[PDB]
């Protein structure tokens, strides 16, 4: 019962059940003339600014205060220190959760079982630094004596989304770098379409697997290895073409990679929190190590803000709390992330793993089942595209959907005297104004009247033209999307998800839920082999397997 | 009250409220030994097959029968005929809804205000046919006498998602075609990154805008025009480089496109239903007109199945009904679409516009507000990636999420003796088996015991290892993903969404909800111009605008 047994939690339920009607945005903006000023946060990293405007939420000062009391009372401050100090807060796996050590630029000693982890972090980083410089300069040559023109990452999940989202987002900083490719799906299409344009002489394969036993990754890695070896024919040619990002040295070695080509990381680095480690090799390689270092520093900035700022004015804490409000009180299943930035088109997708794999849990620290909601379904596409696809439902559908709107004030392509970004900004501001204010029958009526129509004509059309409004949103507006700020953005959401799991009392850092599917896939594999029918399962799985064998021959 | 006033609807509520506990999948599979056979649909298009297996749903025969009775009683059969006969079922705009005429390969006369629309459909199609043949053969030359190597589509929403999703999906059929690019966001990045690799001599721009007044599309189209004219310098060079896909001739002409270069379509072609019209020019151009014709034919096949098959065995109807069950009875906000196919990676996104823009409505045919849920939030990523990102929440989160699993039995890249697809299939089957069966405390306990652990060790770990299961899914398995089948797939979901809006009594074919945002963006635009602060809005919009002016100079 943890959450629901909490006195501040219970106090919130009663207020909510009592004031819900009092929560109208339009009216809330009449009441407080500087609502904006009281519900916004200006952070200055000294490398640009981030405005967190949370004023368009169904919230009051009283609510915010009660939300902060819940966070204190549930041990957010202390949980937080346990994380930074290297304690084993991943309680089911008995692990430390230290993505924060990866970008610990100050090199404060962080101990895990007495041992400072930092000398190992800084070491792989220098290895990274020298390897990037060699590959980028052309010093690193391939087997026929050529320079690398193409970097190909092989990994799935955390070994995939981070790299890709970041390289897609930091595109402008990549001119002096080799091209990157990301092969992730076991679907043979993924590898086949990539390989069919590459030249093995100028290609570098990165096998990013924390365990180095993930089925799809290892079989994509073998397929590539076979493709390469048809050209190279000399097995030692593999050492100039393949590198590994893992924790398991023995497995790396058994795959044939030169131990000198292994960049390692640690069990305390979670997959969906790993872009900051050796897993980001493809980012640095593409955009330069210097920019990678800057990405890590932005995250270091946000780390420091998270750890030392009081909750009432703590960006990640505020975001976590607003989410709990909509999830455990208003009942909302989802949360949209809508970056008005084309380079950020994989952002939302990145947080689907980041939020959902972390917080889609139902067991408590006590081993008790939750009797309340946990993580939302996170989704979204970049604006303004989204506007022309699914906003109709956000404005006039039957569900409440809290949304995060994000945008840089300065664009990397100020074309046509900055006309494009101007229209982009104008739509970013108006969508939230419109989700807020809506439009009553009267306003629409007055418009139809003006458009010169006549009440008998428009009588049937009018209601379809009404917007109820009162829909909540956050607006996060930062100076420019550079590696520094992008680092601060990501780390902000990381701590958001963290605060949430603490209030919920779950484990944000394991993922036991992945297991059953993998167990069952292992038994189905050999069964697919003959043309003989299967009967060892439920009638559905059998029926499918059997239609498959019949059709494969068709 | 329409839906909720329906006697069969009310009968369902009581049964539901009464038998919910009886709805356990595991047990339902013990009871009926050929549940599979009674809850599956084998369609044979004669160009491959589509298995619709709906057996892993919380449903019984009784429920299905009551669901079918609801569809009949709410006029699904008749609504359907009104659509095919050209009636004005888009009741708020007073339009006919005829995406089905676009792919009416039999050329049955379909009348709109007495006039057969088919001679106009077939005409633009032949124009399409000849233009594709000229551009593909190299006969069509650019201003410096060169062949086209690059086709660039400019449009947003429906003028964008369809083309892109289909070209991404039919990639293998595109070798003899020019490359395609899709510029959609007003964000200047989108155009700038595309243009910076193109050669204006071998580039063809397509301006796809139904109204030809969409802000972002027209401003991207001007920017491209400016880029081109810096090289060409002769305004008449525009006629060999720009084509338009619109309804508004006058607007096309006022933009400077040669009327001979205009491919038109009709007001009765909805944006999110337009890939079948002249809007698919970029598909045919890339994959050949013959394959486009095949895509249209597959949709024609499904059209015929939809119209003439009795509801109890009608694919789109069955899919619609299962969705209404989860939405209006179980309460689920969403619906995941999980194609286990890398080429289908934009599929889900395509249906976000397709489902959500159509059915995110709240006003009835009577102008009454709905007092029940409408369209779900549709989302998803292709498997197996999804597995390594958000499945943890589907298996062990606190929300029920109906999922559609899709896959071809035959892959276009049977590499390594079809090992890759084999693993892909095995995961496709096991995920649904696992969402179904789960794993009790006892099973997990027995496993931990076996892994040689000891009850005092594992006592705290055990519950995290339990899967409750009982989670519903559909499995749609088709022979191979060709243009024909892809056409049948898309048309199937189109009619799914259609059946739903009818049962809900809403309008699936307008989108009034897009308007307010556009109205408000129009006023914010000029305000962003000076360095002078704005005060004409709520404190939030003002605060944002003002932070923007301060930062843009920073």
């Amino acid at each position: 019962a943890a959450l629901t047994q909490n006195p501040q939690f219970k106090k919130l339920q009663t207020w909510y059940h009592e004031h819900r009607s009092d929560l109208n945005l339009r009216r809330l903006f009449e009441g407080d003339k500087d609502r904006f000023n009281h519900f916004s946060l200006n952070l200055n990293t000294n490398h640009g600014r981030i405005l967190l405007d949370y004023s368009k939420n169904l919230v009051t000062e009283a609510v915010m205060q009660m939300l902060v009391d819940l966070a204190k009372s549930r041990g957010v401050e202390a949980a937080r220190e346990r994380m930074f100090n290297g304690e084993k807060i991943n309680f089911t796996e008995d692990r430390a959760v230290l993505h924060v050590a990866l970008r610990n630029r100050s090199n404060t000693p962080i101990l895990v079982d007495g041992k400072d982890v930092m000398p190992e972090v800084n070491r792989v980083l220098e290895k990274m630094k020298s390897f990037c410089k060699r590959v980028r300069s052309g010093e690193w040559k391939g087997y026929s004596g050529k320079s690398i023109t193409d970097v190909i990452n092989i990994g799935i999940g955390g070994s995939d989304l981070g790299p890709l989202m970041v390289t897609e987002a930091l595109k402008p900083y990549s001119a002096e770098g080799p091209r990157v490719w990301f092969v992730s799906n076991i679907d043979g299409t993924h590898i086949a379409k990539t390989l069919a344009t590459l030249n093995p002489e100028s290609s570098l394969f990165i096998i990013a697997s924390k365990t180095f036993t993930t089925q799809e990754t290892i079989t994509n890695a073998e397929t590539a290895k076979e493709w390469f070896l048809q050209s190279a024919k000399d097995p030692s040619a593999v050492a100039k073409h393949f590198v590994a990002l893992s924790t398991n040295t023995t497995k790396v070695k058994e795959f044939g990679i030169d131990p000198q080509n292994m960049f390692e990381f640690w069990d305390w680095v979670g997959g969906r929190y790993s872009l900051w480690s050796a897993i980001g090799l493809s980012i640095a390689l593409h955009v330069g190590f210097d920019n990678f270092e800057q990405l890590l520093s932005g995250a270091h900035w946000m780390d420091q803000h998270f750890r030392t700022t009081p909750l009432e004015k703590n960006a990640p804490v505020l975001l976590a709390l607003l989410g709990i409000w909509y999830i455990n009180f208003f009942g909302c299943e989802t949360h949209a992330m809508l970056p008005y930035d084309q380079y950020l088109h994989r952002f939302a997708a990145y947080f689907q793993q980041g939020d959902m794999e972390s917080n889609g849990k139902y067991i408590t620290k006590s081993g008790t089942r939750v009797d309340h909601q946990t993580g939302p379904i996170v989704w979204g596409e970049p604006g303004t595209n989204g506007q022309h696809a699914f906003y109709q439902l956000i404005h006039q559908g039957t569900k409440m959907i809290p949304c995060d709107f994000l945008i840089p004030v300065q664009t990397q392509h100020p074309i046509r005297k900055g006309l494009h970004h101007k229209i982009l900004l104008a739509n970013f501001l108006a969508q939230t104004e419109a989700l807020m204010k809506g439009k009553s029958t009267e306003e629409a009526r007055k418009e139809l009247q003006a458009a010169g129509k006549s009440p008998e004509d428009f009588e049937k059309l009018l209601p379809h033209k009404v917007f109820e409004g009162n829909r909540p949103t956050n607006s996060i507006v930062f100076t420019k999307l550079t590696p520094f700020i992008l680092g601060a953005l990501i780390a902000m959401y990381e701590h958001k998800i963290f605060v949430q799991g603490v209030i919920w009392d779950i484990n944000s850092f394991d993922q036991w839920g992945v297991e059953l599917g993998k167990q069952l896939a292992k038994k189905i594999e050999p069964e697919l082999d003959g043309s003989s029918p299967v009967t060892s399962h439920d009638s559905s799985t059998n029926g499918l397997i059997n239609f498959i064998k019949q059709e494969r021959e068709a």
